[PDB]
């Protein structure tokens, strides 16, 4: 036959269209869209039975185990994360390369990426992956440093196709001053990079944690109390101000604060290039889940939580992340942000640590280490939730089907297409473009069917995650659709609950410059950077 | 000083669609009932006062090229995709002509 | 405070005077330091009737971190002191001065350029946020930035105890007076300025203050 694969009787969903049509696939790519394709033309034919076909999900906020152990030991390798991704309808992930402070000179940042690429090149990869670069050591003073940093970003792009840089305004060891952020912005704007910020006020967080410990308030729930929404709001406001002074496009990761969303919206209204990301957990969970006792998940339906296991005082740690899962009444704000344009993309902030084994370096119970003066205090709890698998189905269900998102188009926009565009993987990834797109596609189950599908899951379980972690925070909850087929580069890698390892051929992805991150050329004063 | 905030509105999502408000009255003939000079009618107490000027400009032809040029090419719109969204696809969606009109969808779209 | 009182006790004084206390060295970490700082403010009040404390968010040698401001606020709230802040972002000021010097833009006029209104606005917003977390009344000194006045007004509308000071020069002068070339002063009527003495390159310094005299 002329084509490897034909998808028939399905409904195509893109970031701006919904329509019935059929797709032909060959040599790893979308070849053709037409009303009807002769089935004798394909080696393999899939009857979608009226279900939606979406592009594969792109999760640009995934954490995997890496050799510098920035977040300590993490349970998932790139092998495990991409397997989990594919089981949940995600076909590209972007993880993080830790700046290696031991490497010096022009190649120092390229050498940081090399560590990751080399390590993952031996693992079985179920889908493609890219890398962001994390920066926490910036040379001073700014002017004398400019050449080296600029040269270093060029080498990282030229050699490994890295075009994004991530910085933190909180966390000891990661928090960098406003001064250093401006130095970085200088270099990134010049190189058309995508600039990412974690915006929480680190000083406020540090002070308040010490105040709480002084009163003995150390349980997992006080993680949220140590850093309320006003802290994320302040730092987001500060970071916008920096980006404005420096005419540098900026993306805020995992936004959870209404005050942050508010200053973000105001900047977007002004036309400033300010982008934002949020995560399912900020729309679906509230902080009540961190201790025993309508637009989110019914919290009492979650299994293995402080509600069902009130004896286990440490179980709240399953839901500890940064920024914290917010108080009741905040979650609706996050949905509105997804609908009204505040949030450009949705990622998972996938970050996995075991709960049901206590001894290993990748356990949540790592917070118990009597010799290192660690006795379970929230300060020592490894922050993060597994989420790479659940991201797409959670939005399909609680977003589209339950009506918290406006449409399937909006779902595709924020889950697939915008992530590709903002991180320079477009048009190779993110859409369904004949002759252009890698054939990365998801075929769902039909929503309005009376037909029984034995393979369609009713609940989220750990086994369904296909990951290396021993829990998921969404364990036990109803889920009303799931990927029936996940196609990766024209091959079926997930079919009806089964992973097909023999079709796993994922590769490291060299990314381009994002067309969304060219500068506005707008300034606060008459000052201009030398190079202009 | 007002015109810039209209461009920002087109980019930031304030404006869903762009139309012309096409409404045409002659200027170089003065006698017809479809003339701007209809404002001069001494026998009906009309002597050219702004109150009596028929309101409107011709614009149906110039709408698309003006945005292509002053919007996309000159950089006042973010991209060609924003151009299509507000000029083509959103109008179809908001007025119930979608998907017959507004896009390029095989087997579905009128070939417009 | 004693150093100041003792010195002025020998001068001829034409009217009464009081003193604010300026703080730029705060002990760390916060919790262990709390008792001493509290005791010290008590002693300053009991002995000399000082009930106000001033801190800076800019100037090398005076700029203190958000962390240290919270420590101070903890003490001042407890003692019913008046807490005063100079709110400009010191990091943004420092970076921009260096950027201007690198291009050789060093004339008095570039003092304003190094620290536009948005810099005072950011820091004032940051300081309100701290005051809110700490439930501590706060006064902003010499406010000159529209963005600063905006966030101050919003806090006052909420009923937070945020007070503010401004100065005649921020209502009456614009930065045109700092170099060669209205509801305030007709600037051309000022004598001995860059307008009347364009030969004198340094005369703009007569009107250099912090925060800077703002644009028209
Ligand atoms: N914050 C969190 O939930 N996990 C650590 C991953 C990160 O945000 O860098
Ligand atoms: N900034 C200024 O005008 N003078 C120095 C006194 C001060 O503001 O502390
Ligand atoms: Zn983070
Ligand atoms: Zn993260
Ligand atoms: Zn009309
Ligand atoms: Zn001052």
């Amino acid at each position: 036959p002329i084509y490897d694969l034909i998808i028939k009787n399905g409904i195509i969903c893109t970031a701006s269209d919904i329509y019935a049509a059929e797709i032909a696939v060959n040599n790893g790519k979308v070849q053709l869209i037409a009303a009807s394709i002769d089935p004798s033309l394909g080696s393999e034919v899939i009857d979608a039975e009226g279900a939606f076909i979406t592009p594969g999900g792109i999760d640009a906020h995934v954490h995997v185990d890496e050799p510098l152990k920035l977040l300590g030991d993490v349970v998932d390798t790139m092998e495990h994360a991409t397997r989990s991704a594919v089981a949940g309808g995600t076909t590209t992930v972007v993880a993080f390369s830790t700046q290696d402070v031991s490497k010096k000179g022009p190649s120092a940042l390229a050498e940081s990426v090399k560590l990751d690429v080399d390590e993952y090149s031996e693992q079985t990869l179920y889908c493609d992956y890219g890398l962001h670069l994390i920066l926490f050591q910036i040379e001073k003073p700014s002017v004398e440093a400019r050449e080296l940093l600029d040269v270093q970003l060029q080498a990282a792009y030229n050699d490994y196709g890295v075009s994004s840089v991530k910085m933190f305004m909180t966390y000891p060891g990661l928090q960098i001053s406003d001064y250093d952020i401006m130095s970085a912005m200088y270099a990134t704007r010049k190189n058309g990079f995508t600039t990412m910020l974690h915006a929480e006020n680190g000083d406020m967080v540090k002070w308040m944690i010490e105040a709480l410990e002084e009163q003995g308030l150390t349980d997992a729930y006080y993680h949220g109390v140590s850093r309320p929404s006003i802290v994320e709001g302040e730092a987001t406001n500060r970071a916008i101000t920096l980006a404005t002074t420096m005419d540098t496009p900026i993306l805020f990761v995992h936004v959870s604060s209404p005050q942050a969303a508010e200053v973000i919206k105001q900047a977007q209204t002004k036309g400033l290039k300010v982008y934002a990301e949020t995560c399912p957990q900020y729309a679906l969970l509230s902080d009540a889940i961190t201790r025993c006792h309508g637009v989110g998940i019914d919290l009492s339906s979650i299994s293995e939580s402080p509600f069902t296991n009130p004896d286990d005082r440490f179980i709240g740690s399953k839901y500890i992340c940064s920024p914290p899962i917010r108080p009741e009444g905040t979650q609706k704000s996050i949905w509105k942000g997804m609908n009204n344009g505040t949030f450009t993309i949705v990622g998972s902030d996938h970050c996995s640590y075991n709960y049901y084994e206590k001894t290993s370096t990748a356990s949540k119970h790592r917070a118990f280490d009597p010799e290192n003066n660690k006795n379970g205090e929230f300060r020592y709890i490894p922050n993060g939730l597994p989420g790479v698998c659940t991201r797409m189905p959670l939005l399909y269900d609680y977003g589209y089907l339950r009506g918290n998102l406006t449409s399937m188009m909006k779902l595709v926009e924020i889950q697939c297409t915008n992530p590709a565009k903002v991180y320079g993987m477009y048009p190779q990834k993110g859409s369904i473009l004949p002759g252009v797109s890698d054939a990365d596609l998801v075929i769902w189950y039909p929503d309005d069917s009376k037909k029984e599908y034995n393979s369609k899951p009713k609940l989220i379980t750990n086994k369904l995650m296909e990951h290396n972690c021993d829990y998921t925070p969404f364990e036990g909850i109803e889920i009303k659709n799931w990927p029936r087929y996940t196609i990766v580069k024209g091959k079926i890698v997930y079919k009806e609950g089964e992973i097909l390892k023999e079709n796993a051929d994922g590769k490291y992805l060299k990314r381009g410059k994002s067309f969304m991150c060219t500068p506005k050329n707008e300034w606060v004063t008459e000052w201009r950077p030398k190079y202009e």
